[PDB]
């Protein structure tokens, strides 16, 4: 399947510009709450890459965060975080560069203020036959550097939309 090229889903977009005082006061607190989730889920991620390297781990982090950038409309989030949930598994053996994923954005304009290896962290963990997990966990570890970055782009949009510093 392809990344969706729009950081946040056009279902959502469209509540945002609708919402009165009541709603939008009520959707914020759900992504400040969401800002504090991701944040705890992709360091708990980054401790497991470092520490004890249980896939079951980071699948099971991966579907959880999965579901919260889903239900707020941050579908590229959602899509990465459901290849780590797919390479925890062990069902997929694949995660795209940094450069084809950030090229399918739609608004060329989100990137270029940026540097978007900032929040990469380093890929410590060595292919080895005689680990089964090594191929999988350097995924993983791609695609949390990858996840960093598009929560970071989510942040951004939302801040504009809601009109303050999320």
């Amino acid at each position: 399947s392809t990344i969706p090229s729009e950081i946040i889903n056009w279902t959502i977009l469209n509540e945002i510009i609708s919402m009165d005082d009541d709603d939008s006061d009520f959707s914020k607190g759900l992504i400040i709450q969401f800002i504090d989730q991701a944040q705890t889920t992709f360091a708990q991620m980054q401790r497991q890459l470092d520490g004890e390297k249980n896939l079951t781990e980071l699948d099971n982090l991966g579907h959880f965060l999965k579901q919260s950038s889903a239900a707020l409309g941050l579908q590229r989030i959602a899509w990465v975080c459901e290849r780590i949930q797919n390479l925890g598994r062990k069902m997929e053996h694949f995660f795209p560069n940094k450069t084809e994923l950030v090229n399918t954005l739609s608004d060329k304009s989100i990137i270029n203020g940026i540097n978007i290896d900032e929040d990469d962290e380093e890929i410590k963990i060595q292919v080895d036959d005689k680990d089964e997990n090594s191929i999988y966990l350097i995924l993983i570890a791609k695609a949390l550097n990858q996840s960093r970055l598009e929560f970071k782009l989510a942040r951004i949009e939302l801040s504009k939309y809601y009109n303050t510093n999320l």
